[PDB]
């Protein structure tokens, strides 16, 4: 039927930058930078960002404009037989909606903590910290740690995260008590995703310009302060240097190339939505490439200010830059709030940053959320809309994410969400689909054959940029990476303490392979149903419908 087509050229600029600018910049490049030491993980990540990256992020573009249909429905038009592609991404992004919603629930959380007179984060004299605390100015001085022996003494700031937000259990095997304060601040930002989507998306545009800006400006606030703290360099040091050993352990480039592909939103489904909501002619090439510069960048800028404020930690606690952090998700939460506490009128700023959060995480959510609700209608568009169940659906659909998501809320929750984050929307899940994608482009449908389709939609031709990344760099990164996984495999630890209960591990995978045996099975499935010779059916489903 009608398809809704963006208004002028910024409202689709704007909702772009909105998918894929959000918690993934700031909260996740950081923590996996963090975790593969430094510059060894920008290597991978910025070759996989102009071999990878930019070209296939692009590629959904370009078949959401040409095809004019959701993600799913899309790649029936371009291969009929690898339709599993469009069915991987869904479950892809159910996977990811799920975590995702939580990183925006501790920073809820975070916002109410940050309305008092003294910053929870800030001192040991709270009841949740334990004996061993200490406050950084202490650490310090030579009198009070140098002096005097304190085994496993721990900053205020990493307590507060582990022992309040989070109540960290011994292990995922005890998931411990629900926690109701996490919980009622994860049905709020829920709550608000719900209505915001039942509404639509036109109320967010309206105000969109200083909603899109107040994220950049906040973040520029911190990285000038960041630079300002003393002991800055050895953190930009950490960051930009990179080690030529790390780059051979095969961990660190898996890390890196799926981040390129969760952090710009490819193999979610959710670009190509929001390419064939985009007009037929419309140099996208010229304008997603540009959006491009401005998600890396971003990742870059915020990296700067990340670890720069590690640097300044680590000088006042004295501990080396490696170790003065959690080692995974908790990394955004436990640096930023140090700077806040270090700024001017400290409770303003954490209230600002806390809301920067939300606002770049919220319209993240939303647009994979619209993503998923539109993609499965598409199924079925007529029984949906006829009925006042689509009107429920996005409802069920929230319902349903609450309630899986409870297993994260719980004390033993931040196991199960490194679990999710690791293997589901990242891992190799998403190396899978982007394989299967560019080869079907490239290699079925032809590249040299989308380019003639480009071409006639952006104006002119594209430079042989893309046509080879499609066609053999992307393919070939993908699949290295993934035979590494399975040659050189190690299982995923939490803050490199906590071994992976052999089930919890199994248990991954099997969140990585369900999205990953969509492609398999539907071309099985497809084969099986189609009628007649096995070589005239492959013939006829992949010659495009
Ligand atoms: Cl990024």
């Amino acid at each position: 039927p009608q398809r809704e087509k963006w208004s002028s050229k910024i409202d689709f600029v704007l909702s772009v930058a909105g998918g894929f600018v959000g918690l993934g910049n700031v909260w996740r490049f950081p923590y996996l930078c963090y975790k593969n030491g430094g510059g060894a993980f920008l290597i991978p990540y910025f070759i996989f960002l102009f071999g990878s990256g930019l070209p296939v992020f692009f590629l959904e573009i370009i078949i959401g404009q040409y095809t004019s249909e959701g993600g799913i429905t899309c790649w029936e038009k371009i291969c009929p037989l690898f339709s599993g592609i469009g069915y991987a991404s869904v479950v892809i992004v159910s996977l990811l909606n799920v975590y995702y919603i939580v990183i925006l629930a501790w920073a809820t959380y975070y916002l109410f903590q940050s309305f008092q007179k003294e910053l929870p984060w800030a001192h040991c004299n709270h009841s949740w910290n334990t004996p061993h605390c200490m406050e950084d100015t202490m650490r310090k001085n030579k009198s009070v740690w140098i002096t005097i022996s304190s085994t496993n003494f721990t900053s205020p700031v990493i307590e507060f995260w582990e022992r309040n937000v989070l109540s960290l259990s011994p292990g995922i095997d005890h998931p411990g008590s629900l926690k109701w304060d996490l919980a009622l601040c994860l049905l709020l930002v829920w709550l608000v995703c719900f209505f915001c989507i039942w509404k639509g998306v036109r109320s967010t545009g309206k105000v969109v310009y200083f909603t899109a800006t107040f994220p950049f400006a906040m973040l520029l606030v911190l990285l000038v302060r960041g630079l300002t703290l003393p002991g800055a360099g050895a953190g930009i040091k950490f960051y930009l240097y990179p080690d030529i050993t790390r780059l051979e352990d095969p961990q660190v480039w898996i890390d890196a190339g799926t981040q390129i592909f969760f952090s710009y939103a490819i193999c979610l489904g959710a670009m190509t939505s929001l390419g064939s909501y985009n007009k037929y002619k419309y140099n996208s090439y010229r304008d997603c490439m540009l959006l491009g510069c401005l998600n890396s960048g971003t990742s870059f800028v915020s990296g700067f200010a990340i670890f720069s404020i590690l640097g300044f930690m680590a000088q006042e606690q004295g501990v080396d830059i490696a170790d003065v952090a959690e080692s995974g998700p908790g990394l955004a939460f436990i640096a930023y709030p140090k700077a806040v506490t270090m700024m001017p009128l400290p409770t303003f700023w954490s209230i600002l940053f806390f809301i920067m959060l939300l606002l770049l995480g919220l319209d993240s959510q939303f647009v994979e959320v619209e993503g998923q609700i539109t993609s499965l209608v598409d199924l079925y568009p007529s029984f949906l809309r006829k009925g006042y169940r689509r009107e429920i659906f996005i409802a069920f659909v929230c319902s349903i994410s609450y309630l899986l998501g409870l297993t994260m809320v719980t004390e033993g929750g931040m196991y199960v969400f490194q679990l999710f984050d690791y293997y589901a929307a990242s891992g190799v899940c998403l190396l899978w689909v982007a394989f299967f994608e560019c080869f079907v482009i490239a290699w079925i449908y032809g590249g040299d054959n989308l380019y003639d389709g480009i071409e006639d939609m952006i104006g002119y031709r594209p430079g042989p940029w893309m046509k080879y990344s499609w066609a053999v760099i992307t393919p070939v990164l993908c699949v290295g990476c993934f035979i590494f996984s399975l040659v050189k495999y190690v299982p995923l630890t939490y803050n490199k303490t906590y071994v992976y209960p052999n089930w919890a591990i199994g248990l991954g995978w099997s969140l990585a392979l369900s999205s990953m045996l969509c492609v398999p099975l539907v071309i099985v499935i497809r084969l099986c149903q189609t009628e007649g010779p096995f070589l005239v059916r492959v013939k006829y489903l992949l010659t495009p419908r």
